[PDB]
């Protein structure tokens, strides 16, 4: 039930190195119903952006929304998720299958690119968690 705008962001300090995720669930009247930031251990930049997507999807599914608008600032996640790009990387393939499994739970979905400054809150959640690692 209901629409949510789900922001997500990864942070990582190596290839791989210490990494974290951040995510924010907004209603349409603009309330932050839930948000999160967590350390995830060692991961690449691209892994952390995916892991933040998946954490956002899991939170939105938990809250039982039926219509999700994903908002993030990772080209690689967007292009792969929408099928514009593919990858050989079996790990990122698995993360896409997981994201798509989660998406199948919503009646409708979308994804939109926002500049990182627009994604400031998810970015702050990820980085504050990472700064504490
Ligand atoms: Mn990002
Ligand atoms: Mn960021």
């Amino acid at each position: 039930g209901g629409r949510v705008h789900a922001y997500f962001d990864g942070a990582s300090r190596g290839n791989p190195g210490p990494a974290a995720v951040g995510w924010v669930l907004v209603s349409g009247d603009g309330g932050i119903v839930a948000e999160g930031g967590d350390t995830i251990g060692r991961a690449t930049n691209n892994q952390a952006e995916y892991d933040a997507l998946i954490a956002a999807l899991e939170a939105a599914a938990d809250f039982g929304f039926d219509d999700i608008e994903l908002r993030g600032d990772s080209q690689l996640v967007e292009k792969q998720l929408t099928g514009a790009w593919d990858t050989n990387d079996p790990d990122l393939r698995r993360k896409r299958v997981r994201a798509r499994e989660l998406l199948t739970g919503f009646d409708d979905w979308s994804i939109t690119h926002v500049p990182r400054a627009t994604n400031e809150r998810a970015d702050a959640l990820a980085n504050e968690a990472l700064d504490d690692a």
